[PDB]
């Protein structure tokens, strides 16, 4: 069987409450050992090795958890036949994006969460786990790029997210779709994500000590640009505007933003619509402003690129044509 | 036929004559509010609207306000908050321009002045009417960045749906609207100041932080997950909430609550949770809580009730 | 705590003592009244379901009925227009064996519970509990074949959500039910015979001439689109229509309502529109409308009210 | 600029109702020319040559109609750049999996309809013409199968289905997303089907007369055996079951499905749950009985693909390998 290594990072899949039956739990607790223990099936499909990276809920993650996750894997991919991420929720999908965008590891990477607590009634980790180990076990899994696994269902690291702030279904590919769906522990592929990922990508973080800084405005009626003006305050490389509608701006905002623009901060137009793209040619002129659109990627996803983008290049053409092949 | 009174704001559908079939439903009159594109709606022109429907409650059968998709989800919670009359106040835009093939913009107003027009839409507080489909003020929210599908209920559900010009109604909210808030906005030429602040991985406290030394009233925060905050954020957030300033958590999610409960102690910090309303309803409804009262129990009961 | 009477049906979450937990939010106790897998559910069944809770209504304070997950929107509907007990008749089921990792059917069960506990859970129809969402009996559906998650409100949303052991309500459906339907099963062991045709292109005619040709009591088509026909089953349907077959026009299609004046005159033929019932649901409301009447117009009616 | 062939079948995007503003209507009444000329931006885009093949609801859809545009389709590949079949909603899904199976032209074909008539306000028609123009004009449309154009979205022929009895939007691909969305008469394709469409098929109907006679039959609670045992009286060659749940079958209609899989007819088990698959390994020992999971497809899809599986084979190993490649 095959040899697969569960690279842990805390969440929920390792939470824990008092009771089976309240919703209150802290992040961050239980070993990765608990985990492979609470699922003595994992011994019918692989041979699992348990590495505890960081124990960490995932709203508290960051630059250089990511950074440490790339260079393991890159650095590991010889030793396994595949690695799982045991990784929270909440920003699962910021994570699994960068690393499609960053492991050259020709093996398959999985991520699984679990929405409810390893201690709650009927808990979901247990199964999530199998199926990922499942998903990394199996050898269609390869040149999919890095993959979530959430609730029977595998899902490309570009497209996934979160749809609702509880379900256990809550992770869906909500503009394109899943790659496959799982049963008995067999998986039938019908997709893969066209756009350019893992080593067929430019970005080599192998070297990197740290990423440029990116941060996120939010807009709405009556917005305020003392976020905005606060980034660029502080000399942020690049800002990635949730926009209203198809990428739009306050007027302050999109005032402050179009200054930046012009003094060498990178703006990226994304929009807090949770389906669709922020497409160009609608009614924001930026070849004009040196604005970049981020077509189907959501705000912190946007991010996540315009980071990597930024140890490449400043200019915003080429950051547009990079927003327009990974 | 009803008089029905259209109040335009702008938005894409105006970019009434090129709808005489309205005239085999109702008696329209239009008047011009403002026109802007809606990306740049603000609290003066939700003022100045609820103002004008109060006023002109007596005078009309009902009211179709027409509007910008970008923020019409916004705009449509604040009247159903601050409507005081009981007259149907039915809010459309159009995702396509008027002068696009398959135009949305004139079948989705024909609808809007049928659902106007209904005695049965009485009493259900601001509604949107978009893809033959009414939706309530409070959950109706944008689903997808340029489908004419985009407006849905996405916790709750619409409800109800137009067919041949009739809607067969089979829900109502059941969370206080227009008439039954104490939400009284007759008197008030400003409203109490309301920031929101996104969390991601290695978020920045800077937004946070800026909203804070600026004096705002009250922060909404975009959670990550069920309301989650960035430990940078939370910090920041934490010391606001005992320095005057209310707090809200909200989730960048689209859809269920934000609960109490799970990971954050909101009543040791002092923070309120938003349950279903996305970062800018909660924004609304918190602005509206902030002319009542500072406490934060008090708010937690408002976004419990509203 | 209350009184908690489980009724036990079969299906895969059998496949209490199980779930300690409940003694904390109840006092319950089981009744096998069958054991089957709910593909095959019957009208035996239902009829000894609907005269059980009747009778038993006063003695406990509140209904949890376990069965398959296959037919439970059926089961569910049906007792929704039968049930004249006042207190809550809550359905659940199990998308996963009772054996296999993360059972669903414990919190399931625990969460059914909590909803047939709750005193605000009263007078809103039989419900259906998965997945920590209240399902209204009429409107509830499977959406995925295995999916933990499948069972939505697919045309007008959930009544709401469970966490942490309570439910925020914000809607109640609208459509009368239980005690405000003029269905009475009390006095009856077998309802009227009804079956259901598929549409699709080059349909054959045989299987609704073999459901005439056995004197059946109503057809329900699965049309295509807005209900629409085949031109063999068209031909066969507006026959039956007049020779003492009630004809409901219902669709294959998940969500919306099949309709009248659309491009089948209804009217002409004798036929009924279903609305937003599925074929399965259409079922159940014709087999309960053929107790009362015979005329397609009366039948309308009942398709418009419940 | 390309040549576009409009092959128009009728269906509602060829409809009229006299009122813009009522419900009521008519379909197969007006010809192709109406819809070209209503459309005066396709000028922009291709040189359009409309071909009337019928004029009908797709409800009265069929065989015949199937195997004439395949072998027009087939025929006249060499004469233009690109298809568009114009056809009514409710069928459209079957039409579109059925020329997915058959045609060998390496050229797009892309059908198109209308959800209202076109005398209706803000009628739809428009717009997914041009939409479906564009697509069938676009390079990149070519090696993705038959496609499905509705609402602004390129969906593939397989996946493709009704979700609603009336909406605009009512057409997705509801287990695997589509394949491209359509912004500005421009595409960006992040996916294409994986299974086996066009000339990687084995269905060749260019000296076919007919098609194998498929029927559907429903299950439900106290569901009759009497639509089955008609189908069987009448010797067809194979029955689709639209089960409960996961496959599941009602014990009556299940007793004659057996009896029928044993005597030659071909029996596939699909769902009238209207996403995920009907899989092996679950409740119904399929081996043991001769019968055939659907997968993901739907009844009436499931129907198509074992009429053609019976016009190879009528092994029901074949037959279940057929459905788990095309
Ligand atoms: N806050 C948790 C939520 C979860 O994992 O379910 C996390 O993302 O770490
Ligand atoms: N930006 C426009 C979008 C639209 O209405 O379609 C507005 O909201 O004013
Ligand atoms: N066939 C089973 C499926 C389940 O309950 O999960 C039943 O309905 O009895
Ligand atoms: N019955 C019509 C419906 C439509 O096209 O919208 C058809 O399929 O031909």
């Amino acid at each position: 069987l095959p040899n697969i290594t569960i690279l842990a990072t805390g969440g929920t899949i390792a939470g824990g409450g008092d009771s089976a039956t309240k919703s209150n739990y802290t992040v961050g607790k239980v070993g990765v050992e608990n985990l492979v223990n609470a699922v003595p099936q994992l011994k019918d499909i692989a041979n699992v090795k348990g590495e505890q990276v960081v124990n960490i809920g995932s709203q508290d993650m960051n630059d250089n958890v990511w950074l440490t996750l790339a260079k393991k894997i890159n650095t590991d991919c010889d030793k396994t036949d595949g690695f799982v991420i045991t990784h929270g929720t909440d920003t699962m999908e910021e994570t699994a994006y960068f690393l499609d965008l960053t492991v050259k590891c020709d093996k398959p990477v999985v991520m699984v969460g679990a929405m409810r607590p390893s201690t709650s009634m009927s808990a979901d980790g247990p199964f999530n786990l199998y199926n990922a180990v499942v998903t990394a076990a199996d050898k269609a899994s390869a040149n999919r790029g890095v993959l979530v696994v959430m609730n029977d269902t595998v899902l490309d690291g570009r497209d996934v997210t979160m749809t609702n702030t509880t379900d256990v279904a809550t992770f869906k590919s909500v503009n394109y779709g899943p790659l496959g769906y799982i049963h008995n522990g067999k998986i039938d592929y019908q997709r893969t994500p066209a756009r350019k990922h893992t080593s067929d990508t430019p970005f080599d973080v192998s070297k990197l000590n740290e990423l440029p800084k990116v941060g996120i405005v939010y807009n709405y009626a009556n917005a305020s640009d003392l976020p905005a003006k606060a980034l660029v305050d502080a000399g942020y490389d690049g800002i990635v505007s949730a926009g209203v509608g198809n990428g739009n701006l306050y007027k302050s905002v999109f005032d402050t933003l179009a200054t930046a623009a012009k003094t060498g901060t990178a703006v990226v137009r994304s929009s807090r619509v949770p389906t669709g793209a922020t497409t160009q040619d609608a009614e924001v002129d930026d070849a004009k402003y040196g604005f970049v659109a981020s077509g189907t990627l959501n705000p912190q996803k946007a991010r996540v690129l315009l980071q990597l983008a930024l140890t490449q290049t400043k200019d915003p053409q080429q950051i547009q044509q990079i927003f327009n092949q990974y």
